[PDB]
């Protein structure tokens, strides 16, 4: 799921243009010249064949040397650009001297991304089809700048950067406690959802693994909210899973009826468990296991395991195309009390 933002649907950071007529500015979705007259004309430019194309958006300005359009793209996500350009249409073009582009350009963060000079040499003239821009974005990029190179003369000189817009991919906000509370459209919680079977690290098999609750309050009729530590502060969960860790414990999922691409959960020992100071890890390790392939492990990150004041750590790993089977393994420290761990916001993605 892609989505565009148009150029002349933002705000330019600077914009200069060759029009010696400085109350004059440049243009969005018209020309320069007729859009600054206020006349309704819109963008056109020749294509294939030589037939014109009408633009709905775009910017309009006139070259320099250069002119400059930026837009500050700090923090945006943009990962494309893409415009076509050339002289537009409704250029003065009556004399050979008028309507006549040395060179057009796309930088990034001081980084010429694109040039007309590979192309078109010579430049573009009155009768010069388009040309269709498409450029990477990289990921860091703070300013993107059209530049437009007049040459000898401005006369004439009606740059258009049609259809100029900026694409990203539609993708979720960055995972906080809040967000997983919130809820993410496309997210299914794995509280809301039957497992094949849960085993626990609890002796009384009467119990179950527990939904939306720790496991020990949740077996005791108790409604309390899953509840861990986030960067030192308690926070509460409205979704998740509540078990017992064991050699291991493990809760099953059969997937194979649905498209999963993404397990997203906070995972620590729930404040209401049982604990006392120890050297002893409280919960050896955790995994999340694809059809018998373990595809995320927390020994990485915390090698000697976790213990109740550890901060809850957050789990985003790629589920594989095909998958039939995912399986949540919980490792007990096997020398202390603290083995309550919880699953907070533990959802299910479908890509
Ligand atoms: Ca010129």
């Amino acid at each position: 799921h892609m989505a565009s933002t148009y150029l002349s649907d933002m705000d330019w950071s600077s914009a200069t243009h060759g029009d010696i007529d400085k109350t004059k500015t440049v243009q969005k979705d018209a020309p320069f010249t007729t859009g600054n007259k206020g006349e309704h004309t819109k963008i056109s430019l020749l294509t294939s064949d030589d037939k014109v194309k009408y633009f709905d958006k775009g910017i309009g300005t006139v070259a320099d040397s250069p002119s400059v359009i930026s837009y500050d793209i700090s923090g945006q996500g943009f990962e494309k650009f893409e415009t076509y350009i050339g002289i537009d249409q409704s250029a003065n073009s009556s004399r050979s001297d008028h309507a006549v582009v040395d060179r057009i350009e796309i930088e990034i963060d001081g980084k010429v991304v694109y040039s007309s000079s590979v192309t078109n040499p010579e430049g573009f003239r009155y009768n010069t089809q388009a040309q269709f821009i498409s450029v990477t974005i990289p990921q860091n990029a703070k300013k993107i700048s059209l530049k437009s190179f007049a040459g000898e003369h401005t006369w004439g000189d009606e740059v258009v950067f049609a259809d100029a817009k900026l694409i990203k991919t539609v993708s979720t906000q960055t995972i906080t406690p809040d967000l997983l509370n919130k809820g993410i459209n496309g997210g299914v919680y794995l509280s809301d959802l039957e497992w094949v079977d849960a085993t626990h690290g609890d002796d009384d098999k009467s119990k179950t693994v527990q939904k939306d609750k720790p496991f020990t309050p949740g077996n005791n009729g108790s409604n309390n909210k899953i509840k861990l530590l986030i960067d030192g502060k308690e926070v509460e969960f409205n979704k998740g899973l509540g078990t017992v860790a064991s050699n291991p414990s493990s809760i099953k999922y059969d997937v194979s009826g649905a498209n999963v691409t993404r397990f997203i959960s906070y995972v620590g020992i729930d404040r209401s468990a049982n604990h006392l100071n120890s050297d002893y890890a409280d919960i050896q390790k955790f995994e999340v296991v694809a059809d018998g392939k373990v595809i995320y492990s927390s020994d990485s990150k915390y090698p000697k395991g976790i213990k109740y004041d550890t901060s809850a750590f957050l789990v985003d790993v790629e589920i594989p195309k095909d998958t039939q089977t995912i399986e949540l393994k919980s490792y007990s420290g096997k020398h202390t009390w603290a083995d309550e761990l919880v699953l907070g916001g533990a959802l299910f993605m479908a890509n």
